[PDB]
């Protein structure tokens, strides 16, 4: 039975984070253990459904080993091994005692802290979790960890020039559709939504995307769900039946219908709401010494004063930093800032890449050039609420673009004709 004053909880990008926060804050050899189920060091889980996928040069470990994806130091294992960090890898805990402060892995091994940080992150929704039939195929996918992307690279040569049917029209969705599209597949998406991203996009912002991958070669097909699938005598998925009564073939099927955070093991003992394990301001539960950071955290969102949950990357690094800074702020007793988090989302395909900051409520106004044609699409979209803007969205902006889009949603400037040249209010605010 190990023990270890810090524990991390989950080998991913918050543990990553966490762990060279520490390093800055000065922990010592043999302080700290990350326990993970991955067989690798924490890396920048984005690149899995981006370049992980290139047909060319595409990324792979150790390339993309947190902190790369913000432009910070990458952490090899010889880095965690160098400053006496622990990695406890390929090793899943299956029992959580925050009585004892004892975990427990599924070989039975044992593992005590003082100061436990919880970043399990998110599930990913199976079909089989449906009990849909014939979601036991083989070749029907999941992207959520590096082993997954491993068997879609696989997959995507193995099948070379095959079909492929993509499920779901959030944000795995759009990137694996585009992923596919480029190793060279016949791609349909398959979603119910009236619009892809339905969710973060507007009907305006949505018609740009799907012209472009309609444009692209891409097939769409809405207000329908995968209801069963047709496999052939070696179980191979050969076909996705459509509740509608259509049937798409499929040599390859890419599923991506959301997640969920994991937070199971801690089912009764703290506090949870909106779906996560409630924090305060520093990513602490209610047990004391046990911290939540990423997906799982649902915590108060200072700038529009409501607990929420967030499932994206960089609230996962800057949870994490947060966190130990608190911790650390307990430690020598001083005082650490409450968090202060604008949401920033993001993604990119084929040669697009969109930015998002603050809060989607309010009415919208499009601006700029929304030509799916356009050689370099740009266009964005406020938000507005209470005669103020709340969010902001860019597609195709430079850096000082996107900054300046930062600057609105997190200013809220008060507005209207404000569709005017849309871009340039945000470049003078
Ligand atoms: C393929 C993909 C692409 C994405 N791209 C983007 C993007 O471009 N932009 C963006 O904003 N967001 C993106 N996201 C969302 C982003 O990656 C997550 O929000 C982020 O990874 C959360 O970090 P985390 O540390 O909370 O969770 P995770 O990085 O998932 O880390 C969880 C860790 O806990 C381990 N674990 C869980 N339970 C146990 C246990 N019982 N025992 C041991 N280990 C355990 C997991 O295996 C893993 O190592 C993407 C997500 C995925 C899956
Ligand atoms: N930020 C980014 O650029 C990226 C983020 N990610 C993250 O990875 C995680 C998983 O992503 P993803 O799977 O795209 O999840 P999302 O929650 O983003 O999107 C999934 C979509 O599938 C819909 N859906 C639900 N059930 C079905 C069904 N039976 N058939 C078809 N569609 C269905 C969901 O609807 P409903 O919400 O109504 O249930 C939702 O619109 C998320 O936490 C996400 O934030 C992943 C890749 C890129």
């Amino acid at each position: 039975e190990k023990h270890f004053k810090y524990v991390i909880l989950g080998g991913g990008v918050a543990a990553g984070y966490a762990a060279r926060e520490f390093a800055k804050q000065g922990v010592k050899p043999g302080e700290l253990a990350i326990i993970s189920k991955e067989a690798v060091a924490p890396y920048e889980r984005p690149a899995l459904s981006k370049g992980y996928l290139f047909p060319q040069n595409a990324a792979r470990l150790p390339g993309f080993h947190v902190c790369v994806g913000s432009g910070g130091e990458r952490l090899l294992p010889e880095w965690y091994s160098e400053k006496g960090i622990e990695l406890i890898l390929s090793t899943e805990i299956v029992k959580a005692d925050l009585a004892s402060k004892t975990l427990t892995s599924a070989v039975g091994a044992t593992f005590t802290y003082e100061i436990l940080i919880i970043a399990t992150g998110s599930s990913v929704i199976k079909l089989s979790d449906f009990g849909t039939q014939g979601a036991d195929s083989n070749n029907i996918l999941y992207l959520r960890e590096v082993d997954d992307a491993d068997k879609l690279v696989a997959a995507i040569q193995a099948k070379k020039g095959g079909k492929a049917v993509i499920v779901g029209g959030g944000y795995i969705g759009l990137e694996l559709s585009a992923a596919l599209k480029i190793n060279d597949f016949d791609v349909t998406m398959v979603f119910p939504a009236p619009w892809c991203m339905p969710r973060l996009f507007t009907a305006d912002i949505a018609a740009f995307y799907e012209s472009y991958y309609t444009n692209k070669g891409v097939k769409i097909v809405k207000g329908t769900v995968a209801v069963g699938f047709d496999a052939d005598a070696n179980g191979d998925v050969t076909a996705v039946n459509l509740k509608n009564g259509s049937v798409l073939e499929a040599d390859i099927v890419v599923v991506g219908v959301g997640g969920r955070p994991l937070t199971t093991l801690f089912k009764g003992q703290v506090a949870e709401e909106k779906g996560g394990i409630k924090t305060d301001a520093f990513f602490e539960t209610s047990v004391p010494g046990v911290y939540a950071v990423g997906d799982v955290a649902t915590f108060p969102m200072k700038m529009y004063n409501e607990l929420r949950r967030v499932e994206h990357v960089d609230h996962a690094r800057k949870s994490a930093e947060q966190a130990v800074k608190a911790i650390k702020g307990k430690e020598s007793g001083e005082s650490v800032v409450e968090y202060d988090y604008l949401p920033y989302f993001y993604s990119r395909s084929f040669d697009l890449g969109w930015q998002f900051y603050g809060d989607n409520v309010g009415d919208t106004i499009l601006f700029g050039d929304s030509d799916p044609t356009s050689a370099k699409p740009k266009f964005g979209s406020y938000w507005i609420k209470d005669g103020k803007v709340l969010g902001a969205f860019l597609e195709g902006g430079s850096p000082d673009e996107n900054k300046a889009i930062a600057k609105v949603a997190k200013t809220q400037p008060p507005v209207e004709e404000l569709k005017k040249e849309g871009l340039q209010f945000a470049s003078k605010i």
